[PDB]
């Protein structure tokens, strides 16, 4: 119901090229239950540089479409932060956004960022007064198999982010994403998980599966639980409160 991830903005990312596959996103997006899109695209030095008035611009168009789709579909503004130095200084002075004007902000690596280096940026944002949410943990190599360190950045005030589309069975076929499936089944049994989020970029190959997923967890992981991950906490983050 509440997502805290997307990358709905035209011509910013690599999200949508387009007004019309925004809006075309946003309807998928309201069709599976989703009432509330956090719009969260790419910041990240040599890879996604587009400014940040630019960014707000095509954004406000955005919301304005989500008009068109549903008059109770509400669109925040956020970005996905993927971490290097510079990052903190925009955001001590407010240059880069926090999700919905929270104190939540959302923060990627790379696969291959040694534990070190995560636990260290985070450290380090904490020390701003700003809380990491950090974007889709499955993706970590760092990470993979070790309670032990998702729990030791928990511990010091991080919440944790996995995407949709791995919270799903891997197929029999065709599939490509086992290794991220596995983490995730691997993080929400250990109960790990603040929070499932789209990712949803396109309706081909990053659609988001947030109805597929929500069913998935209440299955496996009861009802109380898809709620906390799939609205609770996420409405929580958009709200600018405690978890
Ligand atoms: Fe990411
Ligand atoms: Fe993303």
């Amino acid at each position: 119901m509440i997502d805290i991830h997307s990358h709905i903005v035209f011509d910013v990312d690599d999200g949508p090229k387009s007004r019309e596959e925004s809006k075309a996103l946003l309807a998928e997006s309201y069709r599976q239950g989703v009432r509330t899109i956090v719009s969260t695209s790419h910041r990240r030095k040599g890879m996604f540089e587009t400014p940040e008035e630019k960014i707000a611009e095509n954004f406000l168009q955005v919301r304005e479409i989500a008009k068109e789709v549903a008059s109770d579909l509400v669109i925040a503004y956020g970005a996905e932060i993927y971490y290097t130095p510079d990052v903190l200084d925009k955001l001590e002075k407010k240059r880069i956004p926090t999700l919905n004007d929270s104190r939540y902000a959302l923060i990627e690596f790379s696969m291959n960022t040694p534990y070190r280096d995560i636990h260290s940026a985070l450290s380090k944002i904490l020390m701003l007064g700003i809380t990491p949410v950090i974007a889709h943990i499955e993706r970590y190599d760092a990470l993979e198999n070790n309670e032990k360190r998702v729990r030791e950045l928990i511990d010091m005030g991080c919440y944790t982010q996995v995407n949709s589309s791995h919270v799903l069975k891997p197929k029999l076929f065709g599939e490509r994403y086992k290794f991220m499936k596995k983490r995730a089944q691997y993080f929400l049994e250990q109960d790990l998980v603040h929070v499932i989020a789209s990712d949803m970029h396109n309706l081909d190959g990053r659609p988001p599966h947030m109805a597929e997923a929500y069913d998935l967890v209440t299955q496996k992981y009861g009802e109380a639980k898809a709620q906390e991950l799939f609205i609770d906490n996420p409405r929580k983050i958009v709200m600018d409160q405690l978890i």
